[PDB]
């Protein structure tokens, strides 16, 4: 059995567009992603997702709704990433570029799948259909899925 670390991922999804963030530096730059990071001690996962959204994008929201959970496993890494996925209820401000991340809106017929994590091609369509899901993806490096599961669920 492995240990898992908790992470969040927030999709700012509006009726016709979605906000994504492009990684500018570090390792993994060039890829568009939702907003999130590691859950911290003592906060609920949802509150951690809100905190990370604000830190990462500048957007503040009072509430999210949970839409999925995805476990990532990487060859050579014993720790699993347990990612809790949320969508925004409403927003009321503008996103901000940081030294690390550039936010950009995409129309929902221009979702930039080829420049997103490969798993997003599988689960983000469910998110657009307002379905809930559980997933698991095993990666070799950043680009190659060796095994995965995806299932629609009634409760995340
Ligand atoms: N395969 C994948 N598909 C996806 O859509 N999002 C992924 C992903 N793999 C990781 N992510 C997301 C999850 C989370 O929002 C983020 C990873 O969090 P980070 O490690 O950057 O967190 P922190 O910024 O809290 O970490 P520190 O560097 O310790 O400050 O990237
Ligand atoms: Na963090
Ligand atoms: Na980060």
């Amino acid at each position: 059995m492995k240990a898992s670390r908790l992470y969040t991922l927030v999709l700012v999804l509006q009726p016709q567009r979605v906000l994504l963030g492009m990684k500018k530096r570090g390792f993994g730059a060039g890829r568009w992603n939702g907003f999130g990071g590691k859950v911290q001690e003592g906060e609920t996962i949802e509150d951690g997702a809100r905190r990370e959204l604000q830190e990462e994008s500048g957007l503040t929201v009072d509430a999210l709704h949970k839409v999925g959970q995805i476990v990532f496993e990487f060859v050579g890494e014993p720790e699993l990433m347990d990612v809790h996925v949320f969508c925004t209820d409403s927003i009321q401000g503008t996103p901000v570029e940081s030294d690390e991340m550039r936010p950009c809106w995409f129309q929902l017929d221009q979702i930039p799948f080829k420049d997103m994590w490969p798993d997003d091609s599988y689960w983000f369509p469910l998110l657009l259909q307002k379905k809930k899901f559980h997933g698991y993806f095993k990666f070799q490096g950043q680009d190659t899925i060796l095994d995965y599961t995806l299932r629609e669920v009634d409760t995340v």
